[PDB]
């Protein structure tokens, strides 16, 4: 964890959400694939309710772009103060906020409701009620007296669990911890890196547990979920850039039984 | 009657036309707000998109008539024509297009329109690709006077005859009266091949608009007058739609009551 104290949000954003990984023009790219997974899942109309919590949001909002129109109360979270501040800058439209508009545009494009990207962002900013500290290693990841409405009707989390866990076991426990935040019959949308061991965020060099699709499937099962959907994106050569060693990205739609 | 005087007044008035003021008056918010699906921006784009989506309007060459400083009218068209000719009476408008073509920062920003076109075309295209294709496909930007029997002049560079014509807010805005309008329509029709298509957008019952210092006269026309002119010019009218300007889009930049869209096909 101490490694995360060197984590630079801007370097992370630049490494993963600016070209080439952040060019959304190519439909075969990872950015479009992720947004498409999220969009399609919400378009089924089976993931719904009043409140949602995003786990380990970091400095990113793309993971909620499709979500925000299904949940009137959204709580975003991260372990790091610097990440929560970077979120603030975007949520409050403060100077030097990250430009997510390519992702907003592409989400509007994929969803196919003819919505302008500005309305999309407006709705996201309006529904994100609070940004809270979190530690998925604690049995109560949000603390004891959290301002967050619990239990949530739905969880989202992207690139967090594998990226903060030393090994499979710690990964499984983290999953158990966040699962307690979710109402029975509720939904989890989980995005993660496949077979990754490290990545860079400026001066920070972080350790990642290398996990497979079957390992992810089994963990979800062991945590008491029914796996509704589990998809893999194999990382093409051109998006393997020296900022990490990720091999693929997985998307899992799980329902707490 | 005699047309020269009226046409001379038009030419004179346009010497004060200010492209930036025009762009801001008509293509920046609220008229340029593409978020409201009931707004005039989305309606125009939809009309053009849907028309091209029939697949009935294709060919190799397209001529946009009186482009002015705008490109929105070509956003859906550019997927269907490899060779596009843009045109305008005013050099300053052609320069404005020059800026956009060169992708200069000082150029007007059409990205809201590009994105929206991509949104309704429903092909998952990013707006940067839409724009890159339009820039690639614009082969020339030429002077034009619709009041001349040969609007492009004698021996123009443009591929003639064209397979398709586009024209937005030009004819009525440069014609002193309906007779002049009809002649202008007759003139541009000589540029279209038999069997080719005209997509025409225009103001209904407009008599004036502002472009900075310039205040310009417009012949007020109705939908029925437009239909009859198209028939009179040798077209079969395939589609003619009317958009009624809502009060909140009537901003004192003009006295437009509505916008027409016409899809017409030249007989032959
Ligand atoms: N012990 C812990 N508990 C919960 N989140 C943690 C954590 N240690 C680090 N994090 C956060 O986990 C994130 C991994 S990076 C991914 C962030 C974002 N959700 C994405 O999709 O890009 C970082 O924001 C990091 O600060
Ligand atoms: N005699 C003439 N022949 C052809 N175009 C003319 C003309 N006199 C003025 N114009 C052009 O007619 C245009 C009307 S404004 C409309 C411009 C653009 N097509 C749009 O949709 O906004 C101006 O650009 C003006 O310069
Ligand atoms: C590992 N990883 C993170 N943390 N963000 C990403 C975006 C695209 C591809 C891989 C990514
Ligand atoms: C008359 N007119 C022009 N010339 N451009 C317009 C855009 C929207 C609505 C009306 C318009």
């Amino acid at each position: 964890a101490s490694a995360y104290q060197r984590f630079e949000p801007r370097a992370y954003l630049r490494n993963n959400y600016a070209p080439p990984r952040g060019d959304l023009c190519n439909p075969n790219g990872v950015g479009p694939w992720k947004l498409r997974c999220l969009a399609q899942t919400f378009a089924t109309g089976e993931v719904s309710g009043r409140t949602l919590i995003d786990i380990g949001s970091g400095p990113t909002v793309y993971q909620l772009l499709s979500a925000c129109s299904h949940f009137e109360d959204i709580t975003m979270t991260d372990f790091l103060e610097v990440n929560r501040q970077e979120l603030g800058r975007w949520l409050q439209e403060e100077p030097g906020a990250f430009n997510w508009s390519m992702y907003s545009q592409h989400a509007c494009l994929i969803e196919g409701k003819g919505e302008c990207w500005q309305d999309k962002e407006r709705q996201l900013r309006a529904r994100v009620k609070r940004v809270l500290p979190i530690d998925v290693h604690q049995p109560q990841p949000l603390g004891a007296g959290s301002p967050a409405p619990l239990p949530a009707d739905a969880l989202v989390s992207a690139f967090c669990l594998e990226a903060v866990s030393p090994d499979l076991a710690s990964f499984q426990r983290a999953l158990d911890h966040i699962t307690t935040l979710l109402r029975p019959g509720g939904h989890l949308l989980l995005i993660g890196a496949l077979e990754e061991s490290w990545y860079l965020a400026g001066e920070a060099r972080l350790t990642v547990v290398p996990v497979s699709e079957e390992e992810v499937r089994e963990a979800l099962v062991r945590s008491g979920y029914k796996v509704r959907d589990l998809r893999t994106y194999i990382m093409p050569a051109h998006l393997q850039t020296g900022v990490d060693d990720v091999k693929g990205v997985f998307f899992a739609w799980a329902q707490k039984v």
